[PDB]
């Protein structure tokens, strides 16, 4: 039970994402990634997770083989790897021409809930290309921060791919912290497609990994629910990045 003074101030936030157009956002809360911003770090380390049939969403290079994006994404290949194919930096632009500047990865191997099933996050391990050359051989992947720090109020970068709202092309959304005690939360714009998105703060550091969203304070409202790296998190990443 809340206060209906907060019901209030939430709906009043949330609006300032949900209440205007897509289109009609400000900038400062979200924009698309221009070509320039999309060959640097931490930009590039976001790719699209492509699932034949099934979905297209965000995943993001941790490690010269790994791609950490979420369970439930993970789950539409059904443990079958020739199904997800990961495309970093991958842009079409409002004219379908398409490029793929570091190519498109095959994966070998799929491990659907290696933080338990109920932590919303997955690895997924890609081939190299034809040459044998690693994805993370050329671009570094991202490093791995802590959200341990977080605090309320606090302001995050989440990096990904909204496909509902343009296909394959790379945005980035200002996030705003909210009551932690229950998880990674957050006002903020977002899409199905960005499932698996990147959240970095302002040392470029990955912190979190964005899910999906939730109920909030009551039944009948939304926020937006995020994967941090807890103690937990980063834990599992050691024993299984490659």
């Amino acid at each position: 039970e809340v206060s209906a003074e907060e019901i209030k101030k939430h709906e009043e936030k949330w609006n300032k994402y949900y209440g205007v157009n897509a289109f009609n956002l400000p900038k400062e809360l979200f924009s698309k990634v221009d070509e320039k911003d999309r060959q640097k770090y931490p930009y590039n380390t976001i790719g699209n997770v492509f699932v034949k049939g099934q979905t297209s969403a965000t995943g993001v290079l941790i490690g010269k083989n790994t791609v950490l994006t979420n369970r439930h994404i993970a789950k539409f290949a059904n443990g079958d790897p020739s199904k997800v194919s990961f495309r970093p930096s991958i842009n079409t632009d409002d004219n379908g021409n398409t490029e793929t500047p570091y190519g498109e990865y095959e994966v070998k191997e799929i491990l659907q809930e290696p933080f338990g099933a109920g932590v919303d996050l997955a690895l997924i391990r890609l081939k190299p290309d034809q040459n044998g050359v690693s994805l993370g051989d050329k671009i570094s992947p991202a490093k791995i921060g802590t959200s341990n720090d977080l605090k309320d109020g606090d302001k995050l970068e989440l990096i990904g791919y909204p496909f509902d709202h343009k296909v394959n092309q790379m945005h980035r959304s200002e996030i705003e912290l909210t009551t932690l005690s229950r998880g990674l939360r957050y006002y903020g714009f977002t899409v199905p497609g960005n499932s698996g998105s990147g959240i970095f703060n302002s040392n470029g550091e990955l912190v979190g990994i964005h899910s999906s969203k939730v109920s909030h304070l009551d039944r009948e409202h939304q926020i937006n629910y995020g994967v941090g790296i807890g103690n937990y998190v980063k834990r599992i990443i050691n024993e299984k990045n490659e």
